[PDB]
């Protein structure tokens, strides 16, 4: 375990944040001075749940659900998720001292809130960041105003190529990480399972190689992993968090694809000194994630248990895997000869390279639309969105087999008559 | 008439660099990245509402509630709130061109989210900001890491004293507002009704005097108004927004004291170029406020109508006014000649100056220290909460406080 200097990953503004000058701690007991919840108009709730179950908010629970709650999340959700992270990832940092990157969790208002806060905590203008393009548009949109240089790491069907990362890092010496003025990268960001838009996932062996490069040049890994629970291989690949001997990994998990996107509940797992910075920023922004929505999820998860949760996840994977089977069969049918793709390892996107056409934006935004078919041009997933893209992101989250037949029959036509 | 605003002046390099999503460019569509909501385990909901009513999310409505939604908020809530702001405040900027500061509204994940993003949009390190201490601890905690210099404007039982502001601003010539080296204040922040922690509220005439100075030295007014709907006398004071002929007011409204604090639904009203910067920052952080929680509130507001909402607010004001009376009666009984206090005009707090002591359950009592920029400095003040203590609890709590004061003198 290498010693971490967390202060180098914390901006002046982030470091300046202080805890508020304001038995077992609960808002039920400690909210006497906060707004009186008897004034709130919602009184009880029943929410039906799959397999003929319910969640009930009685009068007391409704008052809690409608009241303020801690910035890091409700304690019982944090506690249940801590145990989930232990079971799934057994992170090395569980019992490290706080100052050495003890594993710490924060519930966030979506995972993207967590990620944004992490990026803001770290990045000064002119810092270098590593990621693999095509990358999620939200991440690129988030990094742009922070004024970092984004250095693109090559990727393939197995995600980031370690040799590319190695080749990028050879630009510095390892000892340059001790010299702020050398500007060695502050972090590597990646989506390690079912990258949006590619559908590609890292292997265990590559993750080990990337982790060791992160030690060698002393940078953080931001493991943005919203499709962790949507891997089609039922043996889930070990995560960067699971290898994190140094406490250099910040992991973002999301409920958005398995439980609800609209509830805006995700969570960060990472070293305590960095997670604390994020919590303090949350505390002066959203204050906390919706108490009501946390209680819906926390109650569901407590009633399910870890087995029930994982069973749910399995049923979600089964649905998306059948959808993947269907979209790959339409691709096989119509696009063989006219386009390239890999089988998605996780998530909900098929990434289609159109052969013999430099850009596909006109092909969609005039020709495909007019034929009642829309897919997404690839340009949005690069730092330079004006550069030509031969790629299309096709979602298999919703469309029927019949709809995928039509869309791809229509795409095949337009590819033929555009060559 | 209306002065021309240079909104660029109030937008950092970082905030100005924010761009909209290329997926904004947008029938069998495989283009979207929405997860399939049929996979989500919550299926329907029934939520009981005060005075006998129910709110129902059927199957389709539940799938919407559990799914991503627009960044500024759901259209039904946005339109209801827009019409609320037009009716209450008649903002002079309603029909201005977008670039001249047309009134815009965003639903936020609580009002504080809106305010934080506004502060972040505006402040470079070393900028001057105006506010009245004692101030909301959360605002001070938000401003500290941005590295602004907080200039304290004097205040009293009627809030900010315009003559202090006048005197403070006279340091600059008004032309200095166009000279970045002079570092004229970028904004004035205040809580105009029921200031946390003082309980004091601005008067109509002072608000007009403050606005006049804001125009002359060209600063924004950040109107943080979460106790607007807890005005005890029920004769509403005109807002800074209602006098905002220039589009220099950003207003924060909260549902935290009247509908729910825990749902994290508030709203931000302001000039479109500034509100757009806040929306773009939201788009890369929370994305939007919870769709479920927005729908709860929107369904409620629509079954109530404006009349149901105001009847609700009316009963909430009566409850807090009755609490104010009880805490004041407790204070009269136990604290006269040991302490001093003004009658709160709104909100949830009694601010108590303890006589003789240089520096300071049931009723939460917090030292005054937490409401100043310099929290290490001695404070003879206590902030006492009256949101929930019963009359018996107030009686005991102040009996105890009187004893502690007497034996410490
Ligand atoms: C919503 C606001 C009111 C809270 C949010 C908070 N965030 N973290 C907290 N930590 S705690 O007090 O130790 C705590 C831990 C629990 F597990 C349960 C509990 F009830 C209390 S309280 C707040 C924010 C800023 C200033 C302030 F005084 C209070
Ligand atoms: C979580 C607990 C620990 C807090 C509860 C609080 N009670 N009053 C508070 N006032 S505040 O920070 O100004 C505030 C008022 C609002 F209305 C909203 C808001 F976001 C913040 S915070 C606590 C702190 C100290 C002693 C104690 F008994 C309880
Ligand atoms: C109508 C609006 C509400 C939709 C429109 C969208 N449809 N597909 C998208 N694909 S995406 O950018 O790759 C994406 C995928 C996710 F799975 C999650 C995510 F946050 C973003 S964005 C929306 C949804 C979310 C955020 C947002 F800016 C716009
Ligand atoms: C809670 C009661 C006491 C109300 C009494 C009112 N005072 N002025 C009002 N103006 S209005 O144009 O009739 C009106 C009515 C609506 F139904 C909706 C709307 F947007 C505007 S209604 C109140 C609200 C806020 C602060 C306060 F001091 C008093």
């Amino acid at each position: 375990a290498m010693e971490m200097n967390y202060a180098r990953f914390i901006t002046a503004a982030s470091a300046a944040r202080n805890p508020s000058p304001i038995g077992p701690k609960s808002m039920i007991s400690l909210a006497g001075g906060l707004p009186n919840p008897n004034m709130f108009p919602f009184k009880t709730a029943v929410i039906t749940v799959e397999n003929g179950k319910t969640i009930q908010f009685g009068e007391e629970m409704m008052k809690r659900a409608l009241q303020y709650s801690p910035s890091a999340g409700i304690p019982e959700l944090l506690s249940w998720l801590k145990q989930l992270q232990i079971k799934l990832h057994n992170p090395p940092t569980i019992h490290y001292p706080p100052s050495q990157g003890q594993m710490d969790l924060c519930v966030t208002s979506g995972s993207q809130q967590g990620l944004c806060k992490v990026f803001e905590m770290i990045i000064n203008p002119g810092d270098n960041v590593l990621l693999d393009e095509p990358a999620y548009s939200g991440t690129l949109q988030s990094l742009h105003p922070l004024g970092c240089n984004i250095i693109n790491v090559a990727s393939d069907e197995s995600g980031i190529v370690p040799d590319s990362l190695r080749d990028i890092l050879s630009r510095w010496k390892p000892e340059d990480a001790k010299n702020p003025q050398k500007n060695t990268p502050k972090f590597l960001y990646t989506v390690p399972n079912g990258n949006n838009p590619t559908g590609n996932s890292l292997t265990s062996e590559r993750k080990k190689e990337i982790y060791e490069l992160a030690r060698k040049y002393d940078f953080l890994i931001i493991e943005d992993d919203p499709y962790y629970f949507l891997q089609f291989n039922k043996f889930r690949v070990p995560t960067f968090l699971s290898m994190d001997v140094d406490g250099r990994v910040i992991r973002a998990d999301s409920f958005s694809k398995i439980i609800s996107s609209g509830l805006r509940i995700g969570f960060l797992t990472g070293p305590k000194p960095l997670i604390e910075r994020v919590i303090l920023h949350i505390q002066v922004s959203t204050l906390h994630p919706s108490t009501f929505n946390q209680l819906m999820i926390s109650q569901l998860l407590h009633e399910w248990g870890e087995e029930g949760f994982m069973a749910h996840v399995d049923r979600v994977i089964d649905f998306y895997s059948n959808q993947k089977d269907a979209i790959l069969a339409a691709a096989d049918k119509w696009l063989t000869g006219l386009a390239e793709w890999h089988v998605p390892a996780a998530g909900m996107f098929l990434w289609i390279k159109v052969k013999g056409i430099n850009d596909v934006k006109e092909l969609i935004e005039e020709k495909a639309v007019k034929m009642g078919v829309l897919m997404l041009p690839g340009n949005a997933f690069y730092v330079d969105s004006s550069a030509p893209s031969p790629y299309l992101r096709a979602s298999f989250s919703s469309a029927s087999p019949e709809q995928m037949d039509v869309a791809f029959q229509v795409l095949a036509q337009l590819i033929k008559e555009s060559l």
